C-alpha cells in the first residue's frame, strides 16, 4: 500500500501518484507532515507532539523575496539535504514524471509561502539545477492542489524567468510539463509577449533577450496567437497591433492576480 492521503497544516490532500516514502509509511491511512520543516510522520499522536515541539515557522534558507505577505525562500539542497528530500517526496505525490527525491545536492529549491501571524505557509515551489546542460531554468514546478488555479503557479513561472533575466540567460522548463504546466506556461508566455508587443519592430531574438524565454518557446506561443509567418525556412513575427490589443482585452489573457516585483527581489547570481 502506497501513501494516498497526507495531512499538512490544516489541509488533507489525496495523492495523485506513487511517491517512494519508506514502505512502513505507506502502510498508514494518512501521512502527517509538519508544514514548516516537512518532516513526515505516521500517526496523529506523533504529529501533535511535533507540532508543539517544532520551532520552525518558515522554510530554511534565504528569504530572497518579500512583497506584502508573499515570500520566496531559496534552499540549497546541499545545505539542507533532509528538508529537500522531504519536499521532493511530497512533490512526487502530485508530479508524475518527477524522478529525483534523495539525490538533492545538485538542486536549489524555491519555496513560495503566504505569511500570516503564525508563520510562512508553503503554497508551492520550483526546483532548478545549479548547472543545467540542457538550459533548464526549472526542473520541477508545482502548486499544492488546494492552491491551484489562483496565480501562484504563474507567479512561480514569472519568478523562474526573473532569476534567468538576472543571470542574463534564456531558459525553458524541463519537459514534460503536466497539463496544468502546459496551460500555465503558454498563458504566461502569451501575457508577457502580448504586453510587450503593445508598446515597434522587434526580432524574435530581441524578444528572447528581453524576456529570457527561449526562441522556440516564443515561436510556439506566437503561433498559437497567430502572430508568426513562415518565410523560406524562417519564422517571421507578423504582428497587427490591433490584434495585440484584441487579444489582451479578451478573457484568455490577463495580469495574474499576483505578480513578481523586480524591486522586491533580493537576489544576484
Ligand atoms: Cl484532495
Ligand atoms: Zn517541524
Amino acid at each position: 500500500k502506497y501513501v494516498d492521503k497526507i495531512h499538512i497544516g490544516n489541509y488533507e490532500i489525496d495523492a495523485w501518484y506513487f511517491s517512494p516514502f519508506p514502505e512502513d509509511y505507506g502502510k498508514q491511512p494518512k501521512l502527517w507532515l509538519c508544514e514548516y520543516c516537512l518532516k513526515y510522520m505516521k500517526y496523529e499522536k506523533s504529529y501533535r507532539f511535533h507540532l508543539g515541539q517544532c520551532q520552525w515557522r518558515q522554510p530554511p534558507g534565504k528569504e530572497i523575496y518579500r512583497k506584502s505577505n508573499i515570500s520566496v525562500y531559496e534552499v540549497d539542497g546541499k545545505d539542507h539535504k533532509i528538508y529537500c528530500q522531504n519536499l521532493c517526496l511530497l512533490a512526487k505525490l502530485f508530479l508524475d514524471h518527477k524522478t529525483l527525491y534523495f539525490d538533492v545536492e545538485p538542486f536549489v529549491f524555491y519555496i513560495l509561502t503566504e505569511v500570516d501571524r503564525q508563520g510562512a505557509h508553503i503554497v508551492g515551489y520550483f526546483s532548478k539545477e545549479k548547472e543545467s546542460p540542457d538550459g533548464n531554468n526549472v526542473a520541477c514546478i508545482l502548486t499544492l492542489p488546494p492552491y491551484q488555479r489562483r496565480g501562484y503557479g504563474k507567479f512561480l513561472i514569472a519568478f523562474s524567468y526573473e532569476l534567468s533575466k538576472l543571470e542574463s540567460t534564456v531558459g525553458s522548463p524541463q519537459k514534460p510539463l503536466s497539463d496544468l504546466g502546459k496551460l500555465s506556461y503558454r498563458s504566461y508566455w502569451s501575457w508577457v509577449l502580448l504586453e510587450i508587443l503593445r508598446d515597434g519592430t522587434l526580432s524574435i531574438k530581441d524578444l528572447s533577450q528581453m524576456t529570457s524565454i527561449t526562441q522556440n518557446d516564443i515561436i510556439s506561443t506566437l503561433q498559437s496567437l497567430n502572430m508568426v509567418k513562415y518565410w523560406k525556412g524562417q519564422h517571421v513575427i507578423c504582428v497587427t497591433p490591433k490584434l495585440v490589443e484584441e487579444h489582451l482585452k479578451s478573457a484568455q489573457y490577463k495580469k495574474p492576480p499576483i505578480t513578481v516585483d523586480s524591486v522586491c527581489l533580493k537576489w544576484a547570481p
